[PDB]
RNA sequence: CACCCGUGCAAAAAUGCAGGGGUCUAAAACGACCUGAAUAUUUCAGAUCAA
């Protein structure tokens, strides 16, 4: 399944002039040089400790055999022969868009006869892609509830507040909209950016810097998503030119987590440090703290080259720590067991690790990789056994009371040089994305930073290569941001420590308790006068608050609820849970082992029988079922009573209602996140082809103005009077549409599109108006087979409700008509408005055709 | 079981075999991370969360 070349230690194969070079795997993403090649003449490089020897060489292929771990012998192809097999016969390749020179011409100053510079640039374009996604999901959480879109840094608050007294209609409404923003309750969900702790309490920031926050991410969107022809295209890459109003707020928010961690570190982590001093009698306590700091905070147990937990999961599988006795003590155990291994492999077992890394690289099946983890595990279990049970028997409740109530004094002399830098040292770029992440979910943060560290590390490893070979590495004066890529990399690794750890929660307000019951269900006949009394009994205007805690612990403190209110609007959500099919599609994707865990709690005999009873249990759910919570809140969930058995029964139902509906809204906005990428790349590629001598035109009026110019076709009077021919395909403007089949099919689809529906298709995906109004659009559908179908029903029904009183054509009305007969998405209508990116073909196919969309749920092509 | 490319065979414009691709997609290898229903600087529960 996996490539034999990269198991033998081959990393890449570069082309320079007539010469050909070759690389190999080093430390992580470091690049080690190996044999160069000139027409069957190979000079070896790195004579000391080579990874693989090439045994046979020729013009069209390079054989190899590896020296590390599992010996693998493989084959490798020549770049210079690419596109030259059966037809000058040796020349550098070019990208499938035929756009290599203009990119080299822009970042760097000149064209090169290499392929090393272009592998670099396609990683720079991949961070603007990922930055173009999450900046859009951020603004939507603010915009959900024109102001946000036209927004820049040259308008400081002293200049913006002048528009209060303005006589103009726009400037007056622009400011009056700002006051309507800060005068909203929903900012409590964004407390990390909008609140500060200061008798003492937690309140909003000064009104000056709230503007500075949203102004700063508001241009991030308008920059990433657009081309920005002018001198503002270098905004993100020139952040040292900002006003002082923006730099200061970044420092204020970047320094509040570190001061929560490293101000007092010994006292809140006082338990684990004591429980370790017991096993490592011989070690000096001061350096142990240094290790436990850089283990826990900096996560240096996640850059080792292998996975510590997969070893952990295999060694203590059936050793008796999976009981319910070890539930609260569990994370205390895994934090330490992962440390005992980390200090093992760092100092004494360093050689046993390098063997593991060079083994997993040279593994061609997953059954091999899974075995070696289980091989090394039994060695670890017989070695680290008494130290483990010496930990578990120390975590027995009462012992933690004594260890938390105890006096200790330890020198921070060693530790204070491993601390995290404050905001005064790090750059504005790393501080910017931190601010951004505080408008996002959990799984979205990791995908952002984890993607960026790889793309900078990949950018690094090419720059050192081109130093070793004597090439022009100097960026142009405007893209000098990347010459310090070694710096911005490490800043992001520090950021991956505490971006996910610290979250500052607010004491719940009244309005949250209304959103908590609206999402959960309110009876029909109840009026506005009555619901404000329902919570008046919750908040007790003797005082019993057992119900206030139920609605705060099981609902508000859930990471699920914190997501649904950001991207949703809670009353739209309960109205959406009345779609039994979609709700049932989310249940039958869950394993039956989870279902039998939920069911046995919520019931007091097959899978699909249980799965129906959980559906209709969701469709009937109300706050009034939980108004009796004052009686059983105080009960402990683990005891054996009636209140406890009732309590967990009432808990899991909420945990199921929210968990199910977290998944639906998550997959749909992630599916939405792949089309914003597509319209980014359309305005990206348009300026590039236009610079290459081609003539496209304007695109904000017609999004199909590019892919026609790629073909060489046009419309004369609103439509295409040109027919199919092969002179166009062979004479296309990129390597994709040189083929005559997909040239033809896109032309067929493209002649039945229209200009108006496409320009609306952008404003529906880039603004997320499709799931902003989800219940209106998802009223009735027969079935749900995948999240691709569902999203493509909504965005079609959003266009029916938009094009209901307007002019349309025969092709559009025939598609909308097939949307009413069959209550689902018209497959031939997906690929009409999804035409504007046909100049890229494998993108067009993956987004228009199920089975090719998601790499985890594969299918079949159309043919 | 998607796209492109090199090779060997049968061909005569395209098909079988065996492989490669960071320069093809959300998408190179280990790893991190996601799919995922499974939060982590803090043992749990309870209590403390709008006047
Ligand atoms: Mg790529």
């Amino acid at each position: 399944t996996k490539s034999m070349a990269k198991a033998a230690g081959v990393k890449s194969v570069f082309a320079v002039g007539n010469t050909v070079y070759m690389t190999s795997f080093g430390r992580g993403n470091d690049a080690v040089l190996e044999q160069k090649i000139v027409d069957t003449s190979h000079e070896p490089l790195n004579i000391d400790d080579p990874a693989y020897q090439l045994n046979v060489v020729t013009m069209n292929g390079y054989s190899v055999t590896g020296h590390r771990g599992e010996t693998v012998s493989a084959v490798t192809d020549n770049p210079l022969r690419r596109f030259n097999g059966r037809k000058p016969e040796q020349s550098v390749p070019t990208d499938m868009l035929c756009l290599k020179p203009t990119l080299e011409k822009k970042f760097f100053g000149k064209e090169f006869d290499d392929n090393i510079h272009i592998q670099l640039i396609y990683n720079i374009l991949d961070i603007e892609k990922i930055l173009a996604v999450y900046s859009t999901n951020a603004i939507y959480a603010l915009n959900n509830m024109d102001f946000f879109m036209k927004r820049t840094t040259d308008e400081t608050f002293d200049d913006f507040e002048k528009k209060k007294e303005s006589t103009n209609s726009r400037e007056k409404a622009d400011f009056d909209a700002f006051e309507k923003f800060i005068g909203n309750y929903r900012l409590a969900y964004f407390a990390d950016a909008f609140y500060v702790n200061k008798k003492a309490k937690n309140v909003l920031r000064e009104d000056k810097e709230l503007y500075s926050v949203l102004t700063l991410i508001g241009k991030l969107r308008h920059w990433c998503v657009h081309s920005e022809e002018g001198r503002a295209e270098f905004w993100l890459y020139k952040l040292d030119e900002l006003k002082d109003d923006f730099k200061n707020v970044l420092d204020v928010v970047y320094n509040r987590p570190v001061e929560e961690i490293n101000n007092r570190f010994i006292e809140n982590n006082k338990v684990n440090i004591q429980i370790l001093g017991s096993v490592y009698k011989n070690t000096d306590i001061a350096e142990l703290v240094r290790s436990y700091y850089e283990f826990l905070i900096t996560k240096k147990y996640k850059n080792m080259g292998f996975s510590i937990k997969k070893l952990r999961e295999s060694m203590l599988e059936g050793k008796g720590y999976a009981d319910k006795e070890y539930d609260s003590v569990r994370n205390k155990l895994y934090q330490m067991t992962d440390f005992i291994l980390y200090t093992g492999y760092i100092n004494e077992d360093s050689d046993r690790a390098d063997d593991l890394v060079n083994t997993l690289r040279s593994s061609l099946k997953e059954d091999d990789k899974t075995t070696v983890y289980c091989k090394e595990a039994d060695y670890l279990w017989k070695k680290y056994r008494e130290s483990i049970r010496e930990v578990a028997d120390a975590l027995d409740g009462d012992n933690i009371k004594k260890l938390s109530k105890s006096n200790i004094e330890i020198q921070e002399d060693k530790l204070r040089k491993c601390f995290i830098s404050y905001a005064d040292s790090v750059s504005e770029f790393t501080k910017l994305i931190y601010l951004l992440t505080r408008f996002l979910s959990g799984k979205e943060i990791n995908d952002l930073v984890t993607t960026l560290i790889n793309k900078f590390d990949n950018i690094r490893s090419f720059l050192e290569i081109m130093d070793e070979l004597g090439l022009d590495r100097t960026f142009t004066a405007e893209y000098s941001f990347f010459e310090g890529s070694t710096k911005y990399l490490a800043e992001l690794v520090e950021l991956n420590s505490f971006v996910k750890s610290c979250s500052f929660d607010i004491n719940a307000k009244r309005t949250m308790y209304r959103d908590a019951l609206d999402i959960l269900g309110i009876e029909s006949d109840k009026t506005e006068e009555d619901i404000e009394k329902m919570i008046d009994n919750i908040l007790q205007i003797k005082k019993n608050n057992g119900l206030r805690n139920f609605i705060a612990s099981n609902v508000i403190d859930s990471n699920r609820f914190k997501y649904l209110v950001r991207y949703g609007n809670p009353k739209k959500i309960r109205e959406t849970a009345k779609c039994k099919p979609a709700v049932r599609f989310v249940l039958n994707e869950i394993p039956d082992a989870q279902i039998e865990r939920y069911y046995e709690a919520c019931c007091p005999c097959s899978a699909n029988k249980r799965r129906e009873k959980l559906a209709d249990m969701i469709a009937e759910i109300k706050f009034e079922n939980f108004s009796d919570a004052g009686n059983y809140q105080k009960a402990n969930v683990t005891s054996r009573t009636s209140e406890a058995e009732i309590k967990r029964k009432n808990q899991a139902i909420i945990r199921l209602y929210l968990t199910v509906m977290y998944i639906m809204l998550k997959n749909l906005v992630n599916v939405n996140a792949r089309y914003v990428i597509a319209f980014h790349c359309v305005e990206r590629d348009t300026k590039l082809y236009a610079e290459s001598g081609l003539e496209v035109g304007n695109i904000e009026k017609n999004k199909t103005n590019l892919t026609m110019a790629v073909m060489g076709v046009k419309l004369e009077n609103g439509i295409i009077k040109t027919e199919f021919d092969k002179s166009f395909a062979e004479n296309a403007a990129n390597r994709y549409l040189r083929n005559a089949r997909w040239y033809k099919l896109i032309l067929d689809n493209l002649k039945k599109s229209e200009r108006a529906v496409v320009n609306e298709f952008r404003n529906t995906v880039c603004h997320l108006n499709a799931i902003r109004n989800i219940n209106i659009n998802i009223k009735e559908i027969k079935e749900v087979e995948n999240y691709f179908a569902l999203y493509h029903y909504l965005i079609q029904k959003h266009l029916e409700n938009r094009f209901a009183d307007k002019k349309v054509e025969r092709d559009t009305g025939d598609f909308i008509s097939k949307l009413e007969e069959h209550k689902t998405y018209c497959k031939d209508f997906v690929k009409a408005y999804c035409t504007p990116f046909g100049y890229n073909l494998v993108r067009y196919k993956n987004l228009t055709i199920d089975g090719l969309f998601d790499k985890n749920y594969p299918g079949k092509d159309d043919s």
